[PDB]
């Protein structure tokens, strides 16, 4: 049987996310190797999260090492040394000195859900502003508000109410605050780059107001960084890009490397407000606490913020070349290693090409490229390779892209309604 | 400055559940390692998550081969090779009726929601039997369908339905067979309207509850009302699961095989994972409905296999039978010494003991179960209470923990009995405990 095959019959669509029949065995850096025997390069990176790629000697050392002698398995029931050495560096690498604690989770959902309920319970505000479209996880607690303040995420590519400047959103915020008692929303959840709304980057100056307005009002700042933290967008923290600092950082993804982990950054009063309250058994072992610092590690010894910063100029150079011969490209977007391609049937009507996305990384598998879309419309492109990809993968995987769009035609919509997708 | 204090200024009270200044920087087999090197022997086992104990050369095999050569980091958006295997493994284990499909989890509390939600979308009925006491989870949705303290400040489900646990020491309404509960389930159906409840969700020992082992035969007939009702039986196994009970599934015991069953802690070994095993039509009623990047990794995924393989290979479950037995004697001894222990109970390496401040009004005694336990970490022994009046040791081991470590921990244990008055109220005032 093959692995594909088999994947159908022992495991439930309930969690399954597919738009190709991919069938991993393997990965070494940036390459995933499917069962079949070939090579693929992975521009997705498990949506992020494998942050060094597969197989990095510095996870590899970290988790080798825990395993042969773990500090128990919790931080729940017992304080143990890599969870306080690996708080006690993110701790470092925040402006929180004194101000802040960690928790820890095992994905961004929960981290999410935690920080939520943990604000309700330290403030009794349970009122929350997010945007349309965002992304917080996909378990009850963090749809939860994933009462309500909805605003438009402030989109250059499609402005609200004929604004480009995003000045319509702020005058929203400002009508829906005034409407309902002051002292009522407790959070803002902010995703300084939108996820599942298209990797939109939001016009400058927008997050640092937005901020601004919150403190205002005594509504604390969660900065969603799950995506698109910790070195991927060029800084560590894409936060540093904006001109602001939230009250509440959350971390997930490619904090582990590969590994279950996720944290929540929040002040100390936010987080001391009650004791076994948001817990579960596995939170904090040691051996996805000595990935995590060893994710941290690599980030400051191989400058990977630099590095994000660097190969995202060069991929997103390489896309606005591919732009020029391929008129479905409408725009690229991103920081670092979070990149965006959007794609239009018309260039000035801005029309979603929903089709033509789904066969071009359909295309894309077969000729050995990893690549998913996301969006609103489903029309845009993600881009969140390893931070170790090489400077030549990206060029291979730019021609693969370039073949991709070429060869569009070559896929059917039967082999597309195959896969369930979204 | 210590690695104690250092824990209090770094991470937040919020998921701590302290009973004592534990603080850990090493492990190996039933031993944990203390920042000086001082050893202590862990009845615990992370209540029961460490399966296998520390360091044990199967996890340490199957995790390092794994983070070398990994299958990529999910089983969302690619299909991997150690998440499949292990599916088919735990497919293979399970005795069930028809044909069944696996979804992967972090944990027991993404599990037991996730089970719910498919539940739910998949017949469109969303009332749940639970039991008073239940722990399924610390998550919005796990929290639903609860009964414990820790989920007593939540949002419960709309058409959750709680019945008392048939207690053998603490017999609801002072019936010993069990019967008024399964007359009173039977009114609460009718109260209600046909076809309404979706689930019905079981421990088949109750962990937070105090470990309780039901009356003999009860959840048999609990199984029966539910089926004949179109109620589908939900057994969380998360705590007493995988060769703890001395069977490889606790249901063994009870003669009944569960619709769903739901496993976590001691599944990964050591690292995040848990499992549904459920119907085919309940799994694959909906795509990308219930899901978490790093759901399915290989990494957490390989150790499943080395703990499936071990308990397999090592007979785990007779092990824990026999274990369980010496360790559950030795408790025995130990009661005929201290009039506190009231009740020694379990199955396996899943074993409670209820201490009381009188052996026939069975009172519960919360203050010396608290000293006690932290009495016994200061003599180098892990062991931490559970249930409603905080009042019962649970003793959930490592399932590869030696003669000579129970041994030694039945000495410790004696040792803390006599000397529990040495701990002050003022030592136990400084942890908040449940
Ligand atoms: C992936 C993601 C989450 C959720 O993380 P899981 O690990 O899938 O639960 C939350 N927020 C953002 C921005 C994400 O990208
Ligand atoms: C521990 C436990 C859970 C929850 O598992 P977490 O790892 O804490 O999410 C659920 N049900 C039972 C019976 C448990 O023991």
């Amino acid at each position: 049987k093959a692995l594909y095959d088999r994947d159908g019959a022992a495991i439930g669509n309930l969690q399954k996310l597919r738009f190709f029949p991919l069938a991993i065995s393997g990965g070494r850096g940036a390459r995933l190797i499917e069962e079949n025997g070939r090579e693929l390069i992975d521009l997705s990176g498990a949506w992020g999260a494998a942050s060094l790629g597969y197989g990095h000697p510095a996870i590899v050392a970290a988790v080798s090492a825990a395993a042969a002698n773990p500090a128990g398995a919790t931080i729940l029931s017992a304080s143990n040394a890599p969870a306080v050495t690996l708080a006690e560096r993110l701790l470092a690498s925040f402006p929180g000195e004194g101000t802040h604690k960690i928790w820890f989770g095992h994905s961004g959902s929960d981290a999410n859900e935690a920080a939520y309920r943990a604000i309700v319970k330290a403030t009794g505000r349970s009122g929350v502003i997010a945007f349309a479209g965002a992304y917080h996880g996909c378990t009850v607690g963090s749809m939860a508000f994933s009462g309500l303040i909805l605003l438009p995420y402030p989109d250059p590519y499609r402005p609200y109410r004929n604004d480009p400047t995003g000045d319509a959103i702020l005058t929203l915020l400002t009508e829906k605050l005034a409407a309902v008692p002051a002292g009522s929303i407790g959070a803002a959840f902010i995703e300084p780059i939108q996820s599942d709304g298209g990797l939109i980057v939001p016009p400058d100056g927008f997050l640092r107001k937005f901020a601004d307005i919150c403190r205002a009002h005594g509504i604390l700042v969660v900065c969603d960084e799950v995506k698109v933290g910790l070195a991927r967008s060029g800084r560590l923290h894409c936060f540093e890009h904006e001109g602001f600092v939230p009250d509440i950082l959350v971390l997930g993804k490619g904090l582990g490397g590969g590994l279950p982990l996720s944290a929540v950054i929040a002040p100390a009063e936010i987080l001391d407000c009650a004791s076994a309250f948001a817990m579960q058994t596995l939170h904090g072992n040691p051996i996805s606490a000595a990935a995590g610092l060893a994710v941290l590690e690599t980030i400051d010894r191989d400058d990977l913020p630099a590095m994000a910063e660097r190969k995202g100029r060069l991929l997103r150079d390489g896309l606005s070349e591919l732009a020029k011969r391929h008129p479905l490209i409408g725009d690229i977007r991103g920081r670092g290693l979070a990149c965006g391609m959007e794609l239009v049937c018309d260039r000035q009507s801005r029309e979603p090409a929903r089709a033509e996305t789904a066969k071009l990384i359909y295309r894309a598998y077969q000729l050995g490229l990893v690549v998913y879309y996301v969006g609103m419309n489903g029309n845009v492109l993600e881009f969140t390779p390893p931070l170790t990809i090489t400077e030549t993968d990206i060029h291979k995987a730019l021609d693969l892209l370039d073949r991709a769009f070429s060869e569009l035609s070559a896929v059917s919509n039967e082999e597309i309604a195959q896969f369930a997708g979204w």
